[PDB]
């Protein structure tokens, strides 16, 4: 089948473990633990073709060396992810692109902007700014949330979507 590796990036406690289990195992999982990085491969049928994601739930240390970067440069899409209550991890968002294009050698990766945790009442990141964020980069902008699973399909299939068309440019 066709393989897409995924990356997923972002603050601490923002939701990537959250969401990359809910797209694989369908469930909710809080407290879990935040030094644990994996991969996690699921076939799923997207707009008619059998893929494999292969999704790179990451965590661990803060860490840039020439390993990492190689290991990071393997990543073929990039899920960027915020808290809609956390306006930090939404400026951390600039880092996380800047890291992207670096280890990719390219302002042309494929990328989508997440906003998580959007069953919260606790907003502090307006939809408006980081549709408009998004705009600039030129990526998708997705709403979810990890703990309801609104648009977490949505989220990663959409990345999948990005993938697939660079690969055909
Ligand atoms: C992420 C990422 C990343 C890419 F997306 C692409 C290429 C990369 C190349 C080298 C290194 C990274 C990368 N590594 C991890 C990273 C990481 N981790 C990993 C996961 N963490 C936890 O899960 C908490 C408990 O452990 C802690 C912080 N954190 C950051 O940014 C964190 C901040 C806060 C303090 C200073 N630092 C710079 C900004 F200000 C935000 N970048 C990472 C990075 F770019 C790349
Ligand atoms: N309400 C809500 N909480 C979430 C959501 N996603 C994650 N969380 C909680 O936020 C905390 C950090 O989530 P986690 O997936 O470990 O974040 P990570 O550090 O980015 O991997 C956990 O307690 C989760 O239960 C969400 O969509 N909604
Ligand atoms: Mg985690």
């Amino acid at each position: 089948m066709t393989e897409y590796k995924l990356v997923v990036v972002g603050a601490d406690g923002v939701g990537k473990s959250a969401l990359t289990i809910q797209l694989i195992q369908n469930h909710f999982v809080d407290e879990y633990d935040p030094t644990i990085e994996d991969s996690y491969r699921k076939q799923v049928v997207i707009d008619g073709e059998t893929c494999l994601l292969d999704i790179l739930d990451t965590a661990g240390q803060e860490e840039y060396s020439a390993m990492r970067d190689q290991y990071m440069r393997t990543g073929e899409g990039f899920l960027c992810v915020f808290a809609i209550n956390n306006t930090k991890s939404f400026e951390d968002i600039h880092h996380y692109r800047e890291q992207i294009k670096r280890v990719k050698d390219s302002e042309d990766v494929p990328m989508v902007l997440v906003g998580n945790k959007c069953d919260l009442p606790s907003r502090t990141v307006d939809t408006k700014q980081a549709q408009d964020l998004a705009r600039s980069y030129g990526i998708p902008f997705i709403e979810t949330s990890a703990k309801t699973r609104q648009r977490v399909e949505d989220a990663f299939y959409t990345l999948v979507r990005e993938i697939r068309q660079y690969r055909l440019k």
